[PDB]
């Protein structure tokens, strides 16, 4: 007996084209997508060329339409030189970027008031998101209230933060976030066997505590999105390791092994990828679109997981209960047990659609 | 310029069908919606008879199936009969309703021992909405918290109300809430003009001191819903006036008007008139539904609206700004400029599209 479920969003995807194309395409990673149960991504934008204006953003569009097996939208970045001159192309995106920590990106900011340069010249109306760790959580925080806007915390993986946004929401102040399968599943006592090249992510994993409080504080989660973030195995291997973990195949294993242990409901877990992300983003819903999932069927996670191009996963060993049978996007047959029946370029960009413009007055 | 909406959702309306088919029925009050830019009701039990058991529940489907021209769900109430009861049509409701104090209802459950009851039988996985007053909503929450599950709260219009759930939100429970418009936009200082019979609705009009505290709280409101409470203006200045405004027609213009005047934002207004009664509620999408309003015609309540028999409003002489132009429903054009364009019956209950299902575990 299945359980059908919406298609499932994931707001925050690196799929690597253009420039980085053998650690990940549009094609495989909406492969890896599909296989996951998610018929919607919103792609980050720290590819290269970073997708920081007009022409990179008009090239990703075409590349995902060309490559994509599900549908997309793609986030612009902020940089150091482009506040004030995105108005144009910004509705088309799925939103902002900042990226204000240290991480894979050549967009960090260098200074608060190029946070808010950006805050105040991208449309009030449309999604900012934020990689914002520690402290600078409160930071950007100070800035969305000084710009009197929203903000959305991007992969939250510390007690630290959470307790933050905790008390920002207590206080009313327009904030949400989201939290990554990687932060609630793994820890510190998982990095003896990761070892240290693997083990690189931002955030990076954090204490027992930190899992506990991600956990206990699960009312604060507005949504669960992977930061996939593949690598290749040699990448992470070797000298200089770039951070980052593939997760678009696990995440939702992971998250229905919680479920079937009581540990959050299905409706919990539904908010968290389809509900939440549709009404931060203002995704539209996606017709003649569902997920089946067999929640009986236990499993380890092997060493690789069938689509992504990273071919290594984090999660190797883990024991889940929950999987994939099938996906249905817009009528036709994506996914069965293991088979992508989509091609590249079936996937299309939900910001074109009539009813994926984020509404604003005239 | 018109601004384009999704289809807006109205979680609690009574369109006394059957039983009360002078004050309003399925084919006048899905009129009353659509022309207030409501393209999805969910219709409250406390008709005549009472949605209280399987054959009155299968009635009132027929007569809404028969008679809507907007799409549906139906409440089932709660009775100090019918706990563990419902199981087998629970799924095909939009949710179960209690009514824990006086009302416009036969539906009092007498006793604590009923509502827990009720939440122990009734399925976890569905909505349970609550006429909770004052320290009432305390007790529900009590309740909801001894059987662990979540409760919405009905028509919040008071500080101690909104404040308490405010309390409750921050210590990470499970409960959302609704406010009406007569709740934001009226208080004590009309009931002069309005009159004792013309102003009994429950819960009563709020002091200034309450209408503000909502506001300022509008952070703790999930959702707008009209409690479209219709009765004629005989039965409203008679000797024993029933409590309940009509508020179809006039709930979108009223809140447009606080939008124009920068009292809330427009996605402020969408999250609570469309995406929050979509994930508490599980309601589907609708697919080729929108809705165009004008946002600069300025104009006056006039005594009566169009469509609901109800044919008086509280809202007489409010001037507004803002204004339901065009109502697509899957489809159709439904609604133009003062003329409803689809017929009785055009409307469907949305618990019977297979997307309109709660998800549940097997
Ligand atoms: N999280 C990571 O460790 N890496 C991400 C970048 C990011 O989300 O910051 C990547 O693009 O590789
Ligand atoms: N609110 C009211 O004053 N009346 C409502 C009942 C209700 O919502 O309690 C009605 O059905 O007339
Ligand atoms: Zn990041
Ligand atoms: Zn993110
Ligand atoms: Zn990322
Ligand atoms: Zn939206
Ligand atoms: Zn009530
Ligand atoms: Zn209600
Ligand atoms: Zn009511
Ligand atoms: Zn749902």
């Amino acid at each position: 007996k299945l359980v059908r479920l919406p298609g499932l969003i994931d707001v925050h995807v690196h799929l690597r084209e253009p420039g980085g194309t053998h650690k990940e395409d549009f094609a495989s990673g909406t492969a890896a997508a599909l296989a996951g149960g998610i018929t919607m991504v919103c792609a980050m934008p720290n590819t290269r060329p970073p997708i920081i204006d007009g022409p990179a953003l008009a090239l990703a569009q075409k590349l995902a339409e060309a490559g994509a097996r599900c549908d997309f939208a793609l986030f612009l970045g902020a940089s150091s030189e482009n506040a004030g001159t995105l108005g144009t192309v910004a509705g088309s995106a799925a939103g902002l970027k900042l990226y204000l920590n240290e991480t894979y990106s050549e967009l960090r900011l260098d200074s608060v008031v190029q946070w808010m340069e950006h805050f105040e010249t991208w449309p009030s109306h449309l999604p900012i998101v934020a990689h914002a760790e520690q402290q600078t959580v409160a930071a950007v925080l100070m800035v969305a209230q000084l710009t009197q806007r929203s903000v959305h915390i991007c992969h939250v993986a510390r007690k630290e933060e959470i307790l933050l946004i905790k008390a920002a929401k207590a206080r009313g102040l327009p904030v949400t976030c989201e939290v990554a399968p990687h932060h609630l599943f793994l820890s510190h006592d998982d990095l003896e066997r990761l070892g240290p090249g693997k083990g690189e992510v931002r955030p990076e994993l954090g204490s027992r505590q930190d899992v506990e409080a991600l956990w206990e504080n699960m009312a604060v989660i507005d949504c669960f999105a992977s930061d996939h973030a593949p690598h290749t195995l040699e990448e992470k291997c070797g000298s200089r390791p770039p951070p980052g973990f593939p997760g678009l195949e696990t995440m939702l294993p992971l998250l229905l092994t919680a479920v079937s242990e009581g540990r959050l409901s299905l409706d919990d877990l539904l908010q968290r990828l389809h509900h939440n992300p549709r009404r931060i983003f203002h995704l539209p819903p996606q017709e003649d679109t569902y997920v089946e999932v067999d929640l009986e069927h236990e499993w380890t996670i092997p060493s690789h997981m069938p689509f992504s191009k990273a071919h290594w996963t984090p999660f190797e060993g883990q024991k889940v209960k929950g999987t994939v049978r099938r996906v249905v996007l817009r009528g036709e047959v994506a996914y069965i047990d293991g088979q992508v029946l989509v091609p590249p370029g079936y996937g299309q960009d939900v910001r074109k659609w009539p009813q994926g413009a984020v509404p604003q007055l005239p």
